[PDB]
């Protein structure tokens, strides 16, 4: 039962990566995702590529290189896995998301620089719902964008500010069965929830250190039946919310030993329930 599963949450089960460019390893990683078979993909940023492990964390492969060509990264930061089994990443400095099959292989970049509809200034998080449509976090345009699989843009959501449907900074994003898109409003220390159309429905939390508040969160995701997980990464902690947003459960503290955090980013959670933690600071990944 997720809630009881949920509530066990604190001793890590296992982690991987470490300090550096050989497969396994990771410098600086942002975005993760499940992907199919609970496999564990990860936007290995400073690498310059994504890095697959199966679900006990074993490397599998990895695909990407530094440049700005097809296929090619610049500090990726999310990474999403869609209905198809396709890769979708926001290549941060190149201002761009690009999709890749199940393989691996390039199929279609998406977005320059800039401001105009379908165009970016650092996408951030991304995910996809079970149409297949993508949802980028768009951070320095305080803005959500909405595209079809093949890069068609269809709308977008968002502006600067701390009111109703504002956004600073935001970094991370999840879209729920309910077809509500969580996005981690990483400078007004909140999630705020919108319906795919763009009407703001609920925020979750505010600045603090309690249970339920937030410091700069990052990683958002969310499982099948609605319940929210939260990378606070300010707090050092992952928080877990039940689906009307109300507070359930917390874990984890300042550290580099097990089961501690020194700089979240990407969260995920797999279909058996175990949550996977992107530890940038110290370049790992850890599963609870």
């Amino acid at each position: 039962i997720p809630k009881q599963v949920y509530l066990r949450k604190r001793q890590q089960l296992f982690q991987l990566g470490g300090r550096g460019s050989e497969p396994g390893s990771f410098t600086w990683p942002r975005g993760l995702a499940v992907g199919p078979d609970n496999s564990i993909v990860v936007a290995d940023s400073s690498n310059h590529r994504v890095q697959v492990f199966d679900s006990n964390g074993i490397f599998v492969k990895e695909f990407g290189e530094y440049g700005n060509g097809e296929g090619e990264f610049d500090c990726l930061a999310g990474v999403a896995v869609n209905r198809i089994g396709q890769y979708i990443i926001a290549d941060r400095y190149n201002h761009r998301i690009q999709v890749l099959d199940p393989q691996g292989r390039f199929l279609r970049a998406f977005g320059s620089q800039g401001t105009a509809d379908g165009k970016f200034n650092y996408p951030w998080g991304v995910t996809t719902d079970a149409l297949g449509f993508i949802y980028v976090c768009d951070k320095e345009n305080h803005r959500v964008q909405v595209f079809q699989s093949d890069g068609s843009f269809v709308g977008k959501f968002g502006s600067c500010g701390r009111g109703e449907g504002q956004l600073e900074h935001p970094h991370y994003i999840a879209v729920s069965n309910t077809n509500r898109v969580i996005v981690s409003d990483s400078n007004n220390h909140r999630i705020q929830i919108f319906d795919v159309n763009g009407k703001v429905l609920s925020t979750v939390g505010g600045e603090g250190s309690d249970d339920g508040q937030f410091k700069f969160p990052r990683g958002v995701a969310v499982d099948d039946q609605g319940y929210i997980f939260v990378a606070d990464s300010g707090n050092n902690r992952i928080q877990i919310f039940n689906p009307d947003g109300s507070f359930l459960k917390t874990f984890g503290s300042w550290g580099s030993g097990d089961s501690e955090f020194k700089g979240l980013e990407g969260v995920a959670i797999m279909s058996n329930g175990n949550i996977l933690v992107c530890d940038r600071e110290n370049h790992r990944v850890q599963v609870f």
